[PDB]
């Protein structure tokens, strides 16, 4: 339900890959490093993220996560319509490469005041979702999934 | 504020430590199997938690994370109140004993599914904070926190 969907995406930095989840309907985000996108990172990732939030759909962020036996077993695991993330509305596209550029320059921000890559991109994780834009994505996700559930 | 006091809490299975932040007026945790407890893993850790809900406060699961400077600089980062975890409410301890024996609990009960223990541990997170008891501890932090933003 609007409430409960969210997209993957994978992005790269420093020769490592940060998967992130949006919370779509807030901009919300969740975000790890892993060494490379597998179907065990996936679904691990989406275990964790399904346990957090009330994550009813994911559209996954490529095919082979689509694909992947892995994810669907995660995504089976933990009660997730897997779907794939093809942006039939194009704005998706162009929110989500948006955000992983902004996503970038607050990680580049941060960059110096962690010796870890995976530091800075948790940092990243906090700032965009306490960015005031004046609500912000942490108080849109809350109260989207709370008007839900009441 | 009731809706951001969270608490720390560590506790240990198959040789390795289990780090949990309880939301203390819900009872919704997030968790994450570590190597041992150190003031690094407790502060990126407290990080990521803070990135993903409103951390006004966090009791210490115990004195060495108190004193950590790791943890003290990861709470001025993320702008947490780091404070003890003493019971000075006698209940919180027997609240959190009660958390580790469930939580241990259901790691056992999904021990088989996943090869490694901290998959078992985020399905254990995951069947955590949706089981109701009858709103789930998940819908009970989301609704908290959104009456305080409102
Ligand atoms: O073992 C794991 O899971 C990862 C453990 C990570 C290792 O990286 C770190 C870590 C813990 C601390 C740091 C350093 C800082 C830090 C960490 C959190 C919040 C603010 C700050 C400010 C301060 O700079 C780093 C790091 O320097 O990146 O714990
Ligand atoms: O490397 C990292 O950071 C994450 C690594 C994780 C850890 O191991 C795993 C992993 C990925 C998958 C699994 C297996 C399963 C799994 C995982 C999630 C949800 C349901 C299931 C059902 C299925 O059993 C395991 C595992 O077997 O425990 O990737």
């Amino acid at each position: 339900s609007s409430p409960g969907i969210w997209q993957l995406d994978c992005t790269h930095l420093e020769g490592k890959v940060i998967l992130v989840a949006v919370h779509v309907a807030s901009g919300y985000i969740e975000a790890e490093v892993i060494p490379a996108e597998t179907g065990q990172e996936t679904a691990y990732f989406l275990l964790k993220l399904a346990g957090r939030w009330p994550v009813k759909t994911v559209h996954t962020d490529n095919g082979s996560n689509f694909t992947s036996t892995t994810v669907k077993a995660a995504c089976w695991w933990a009660g997730i319509k897997q779907e794939d993330g093809i942006p039939y509305n194009p704005q998706s596209q162009g929110v989500i490469e948006s955000m992983n550029k902004e996503l970038k320059k607050i990680i580049g921000q941060v960059r110096d005041q962690a010796e870890h890559l995976k530091t800075a991109v948790q940092m990243a994780v906090f700032i965009h979702n306490h960015k005031r834009k004046g609500y912000s994505a942490g108080e849109r996700i809350v109260d989207i999934i709370a008007t839900d559930i009441q």
